[PDB]
RNA sequence: CUAAGAAAUUCACGGCGGGCUUGAUGUCCGCGUCUACCUGGUUCACUGCCGUGUAGGCAG
């Protein structure tokens, strides 16, 4: 999660419908899940859930920056299309995950 | 039209004082190395060489 740190309890909140539940973690789908313990009324209740699946989306336009690596790649006798790579945060959580295994931890020492 | 394009790491400093490494010792026994060969351009179209001077008697 990225963003201001100090709203980390809506994340954590938002993080319980996984560990036994099918309406955060599976909130793509399932309107019964999802309207299984809202109670309210409809339109704060489309509101709320508008909201909660608005934490794993865009910022609003899609903007790079000048200082955010941008490339050509060529075509096959064609033009280009442009490149912006970005930074791998979910892989290289799980290779460091994979590398404290292997080089850490009670068994491999 | 390249994880693209940019970039001052800086100043200064005491490593010192001491010290027993010792004692002992079997390297031994044995053996088939043969077979054959042209250094022959002028080891300079040259060192001493009538003129060093494409002319010459020139240990040719």
């Amino acid at each position: 999660v990225v963003g201001n740190a100090a709203a980390l309890d809506v994340f954590k909140f938002l993080s319980l419908q996984y560990q036994g539940k099918n309406l955060l973690n599976w909130l793509t789908e399932d309107s019964a899940e999802a309207l299984q313990a809202l109670s309210d009324n409809a339109e704060q209740a489309r509101e709320w859930r508008q909201a909660f699946i608005g934490i794993t989306t865009v910022k609003g336009a899609p903007a790079s920056h000048s200082l955010a690596k941008q490339l050509y790649f060529p075509l096959p006798g064609s033009g280009y299309h442009l490149l912006a790579p970005l930074f791998p945060t979910s892989l290289v959580h799980h290779v460091h995950a994979l590398l404290r295994e292997a080089r850490f931890g009670d068994a491999a020492k």
